[PDB]
């Protein structure tokens, strides 16, 4: 596997606040075409090969600040992280899906050479919080060539996603009453194709805003899903299959083995 980056993982090494790669950043003007700009976090070491990329969208009326902690956390494990702002703070889930693809296209076509030369433009993912999570599902319908999708406590009015072809990892919050898992996160996951590689993780006692503050249980398995599907790295299947039993997890569902 030519996309394998970093040493062989352990349960502690995926919980590490800093991975094996150092992080540099680039700021992108809000007048970039198709999205509201953002901050790119990328690994600085080039001697192991180029990296895949994930665009990170925020929720309704939120900004990249609410998703900022993913930046260094994930990119230090060998990914290019693009925390973006939306065109307006009121953008709908469909609008946030189009803007996630616009951010990924900016990385490929127009990003700074320091970023371009570290990027594998064929290995791209999407991630989003709340309405940005509903945008992550919309992004995979709009671009089924993406490698992974991670809706965090997602909110969407449309509950059926039976045509999704991108490995999707949904994270729900037990005490979410803004996008309750019983009418949002769980219906989305169960509607995903039975054959798709997918997973659902419900955090115990978590609120709708748990993705906005550093969370090891979120971090360790966001990194595992991204390595497993953006890097095709089967060294991270051990963490995902069989289903994790972390004390922080109150409900886990998957289509293991993968
Ligand atoms: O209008 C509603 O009912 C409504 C429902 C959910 C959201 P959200 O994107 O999950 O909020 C999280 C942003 O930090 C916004 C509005
Ligand atoms: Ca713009």
């Amino acid at each position: 596997n030519p996309y394998e980056r970093g040493p062989d993982p352990t349960e502690d090494s995926i919980e590490a606040i800093r991975g094996p790669f150092s992080v540099a950043t680039e700021r992108v003007s809000s007048f970039a075409s198709g999205f509201g700009g953002g901050t790119i976090y990328y690994p600085r070491e080039t001697d192991e090969g180029t990296f895949g990329a994930v665009a990170v969208a925020p929720g309704f009326t939120a900004s990249q600040g609410s998703m900022s902690w993913y930046g260094e956390r994930v990119a230090s494990h060998g990914f290019i992280v693009f925390t973006i702002d939306t065109n307006t703070r009121l953008d709908a889930p469909g609008q946030r899906g189009r803007q996630l693809l616009a951010a990924l296209d900016y990385l490929v076509e127009r990003s700074d050479r320091k970023v371009r030369e570290r990027l594998d433009p064929n290995r791209l993912a999407v991630m989003g919080h709340a309405m940005g999570g509903g945008g992550s599902l919309e992004a995979t319908v709009m671009r089924p060539s993406l490698k992974a999708s991670i809706p965090l406590t997602p909110w969407h009015l449309d509950k059926t996603w039976g045509q999704v072809q991108v490995p999707t990892f949904i994270i729900g919050a037990e005490l979410d009453t803004i996008a309750p898992v019983s009418t949002h996160a769980k219906p989305f996951y169960e509607s995903l194709p039975s054959s798709l590689p997918k997973a659902y993780m419900e955090l115990c006692g978590a609120t709708h805003f748990a993705p906005n503050i550093p969370n090891t249980t979120i971090a360790k398995y966001v990194i595992s899903w991204l390595k497993r599907f953006v890097d095709e790295d089967t060294r991270y299947s051990q963490f995902l299959c069989p289903n994790p039993t972390d004390r922080a997890i109150c409900e886990y569902r998957s289509t293991c083995p993968y």
